[PDB]
């Protein structure tokens, strides 16, 4: 057999979180009969399963590791070659670290609009973001951000979460007109949209059972002519309008 000398190439994150997995990867060349050689694989006193994978007189094992709150702090991560009774050996460091989630405290996480509301972080002066609640925020997210020091290298960490703001059923004179006056058999398209979260539903009816096709282009008929009554109702309340449709002769 052949087992030169030096060290075989051990790949591997100088870092690496508790409870989470990482990856290392060894690999030595100009080495016969490389089949028949053992390599072994570890961090800490934990012996690791590789994957060795042959080559020209060369091989790479990759092998994957995971580690516990008992792993914490400097461990140290071995590559051996063996072949006979000779073996090349590669020593490495490998840090430990703990890094708690900042987490998102949000005084409610649903709230209607205007409500005060306060966010802070929990995982020198203590400081908090305040605002008032608009609908413009329901589904929008805020944030913790933190970062931590470990072996020389900036690990960050952050977590966002989304506030629910709802706003009651609403109905402007603006987005629903009072009243319409459209020639018989014309083209028009009936506005009326209802403003709210949850989304309010919204019936416009005459004679409590026809219906005004809002939204949609309709032809102006006869039948369209008369008093509807626009409901729009949701959890947060309820808000009702008169609609008029005049039908002037074509
Ligand atoms: C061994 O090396 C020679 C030179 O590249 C090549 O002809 C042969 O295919 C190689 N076998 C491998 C890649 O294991
Ligand atoms: C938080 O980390 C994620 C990675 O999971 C990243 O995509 C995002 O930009 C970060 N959010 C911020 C800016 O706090
Ligand atoms: C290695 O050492 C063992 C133990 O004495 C010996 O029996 C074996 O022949 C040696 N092989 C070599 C030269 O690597």
């Amino acid at each position: 057999f052949v087992l030169p000398a030096t060290p075989p190439q051990l790949v591997s994150p100088r870092v690496l979180e508790v409870d989470t997995q990482g990856t290392v990867v060894c690999s030595l060349d100009g080495l016969f009969p490389v089949s028949e050689a053992q390599v072994h694989l570890a961090l800490g006193d934990q012996r690791l399963n590789p994957t060795v994978t042959y080559g020209n007189d060369s091989f790479s094992a990759k092998a994957s590791v995971s580690v516990t709150a008992e792993d914490e702090g400097t461990q140290r991560l071995t590559c051996a070659v063996i072949l006979g009774n000779q073996s090349q050996e590669t020593l490495q460091t490998v840090t430990i670290y703990s890094f708690p989630a900042p987490n998102v405290i949000l005084t409610k996480p649903e709230v209607s609009e205007g409500t005060e509301v306060t966010v802070k972080c929990e995982a020198g002066p203590r400081a908090q973001l305040l605002l008032k609640a608009t609908p413009e925020d329901n589904g929008r997210s805020f944030s913790c951000s933190a970062t931590l020091e470990v072996a020389g290298q900036l690990i960050h960490k952050n977590q966002t979460r989304e506030l629910r703001v709802l706003y009651g059923p609403r109905l402007d004179e603006r987005d629903c007109p009072g009243n319409w006056t459209w020639p018989e058999n014309s083209q028009q398209t009936p506005m009326c949209q209802a403003w709210g979260n949850p989304l309010p539903e919204l019936k416009c009816l005459k004679d409590g059972t026809f219906p005004l096709p809002i939204g949609e282009s309709v032809t102006v008929t006869r039948d369209l002519e008369g008093t509807y009554l626009c409901r729009a109702r949701s959890t947060q309340g309820e808000v009702t309008r008169e609609v008029t449709v005049n039908v002037l002769s074509p």
